[PDB]
């Protein structure tokens, strides 16, 4: 398929491994997304200016 893009596909490895990597990487991966979330938070903190209100949400509800 295409220009040599993919040529690395048939690993041909039924193996519970790989599978079990990959669900390991989707905990991986939000994991590092729960924290960008808050370090969203904080960029977002930036822009506003004095966010005691926003951060402390939680007893602003």
């Amino acid at each position: 398929s295409d220009v040599l893009d993919i040529t690395a596909d048939p690993t041909t490895a039924p193996q519970t491994e790989r599978m079990m990597r990959i669900n390991w990487k989707k905990w991986w991966q939000v994991f590092y997304t729960v924290v960008d979330y808050v370090n969203q938070i904080i960029q977002l903190m930036s822009k506003r200016s004095r966010s005691l209100n926003s951060a402390a949400f939680y007893y602003r509800v």
